[PDB]
């Protein structure tokens, strides 16, 4: 279960990498722009104070949604049951 | 589990089409925008770019999103588990 | 299980219209403006055309969120289990 | 699982108060406002009526999502089912 946590986190950095490279060079959002509006979009929050404007960003759009919020969400549920959860405990046992 | 993935494909194909002829129709957007559009509302990203404007379309939403969003997350998440997850333990065994 | 699904639907609509007066009154939204907005928020999509203005409504929104979002998700659930997965199986029946 | 309840209860506060206070800060809004971003925010429904500015609160905002909304939605669920769902089925109770 330790090794579940960093396989998760490995792919969902990779998966963030892809999406900033990609907006950064198609939509020419500042990297940190193109890092902010990809995590903003596979939590699927979603503000919109950015979105793709080219034919070419909604088609990646649409698959990079499909692939990677299962795995992003995969991630924050094992971040929320094999880190967040026991340090909690941790800090209750009397 | 291999006609799992293939039924929940053929029905969210199904019904991005629907989206996308009812909002290229009703709301006049270009055909990529309609599909663009039923994917980040079904998915619940919701950027808001675009968004209906007729009743009619806002009366579609309502039912679209209630019909549509189950379909679409179950989808998602056989595309996790039985596509996606073992792809990656593939790439890890020794 | 065919009880269940009809508990969930009367809550369900029961908080949206709940929504709909409140958004229409304290915000000034035509009534079909706040179902419609009702939904968007409940369901997570948030597209942001209509957003509350006033400090009440920000409160209420809060509220109703937290209140709304667990009782929509779970109707929507037994909708695409009770409701809509038998129905594939039906037309798939050789 | 009346504990259980309770604590949930408490760390969604102190997430939501850090929320408020580093949005009121460093992004300017008025502590209402703060609040209700960062609630918004947690639970994905992002309107963007309200969004991060600078380059410090696109970067806290990541880290606020990924930390955040495991916990707040643990929290709804367990509203949902430890709190919400009884109290239906004793209003039902013949
Ligand atoms: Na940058
Ligand atoms: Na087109
Ligand atoms: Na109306
Ligand atoms: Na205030
Ligand atoms: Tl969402
Ligand atoms: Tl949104
Ligand atoms: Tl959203
Ligand atoms: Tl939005």
């Amino acid at each position: 279960k330790d090794k579940e946590f960093q396989v998760l986190f490995v792919l969902t950095i990779l998966t963030l990498i892809s999406g900033t490279i990609f907006y950064s060079t198609v939509e020419g959002l500042r990297p940190i722009d193109a890092l902010y509006f990809s995590v903003v979009t596979l939590t699927t929050v979603g503000y919109g104070d950015f979105s793709p404007q080219t034919d070419f960003g909604k088609i990646f759009t649409i698959l990079y949604i499909f692939i990677g919020i299962g795995l992003v969400f995969g991630f924050i549920h094992k971040l929320a049951v094999n880190v967040q959860l026991p340090s909690i405990l941790s800090n209750l046992v009397p």
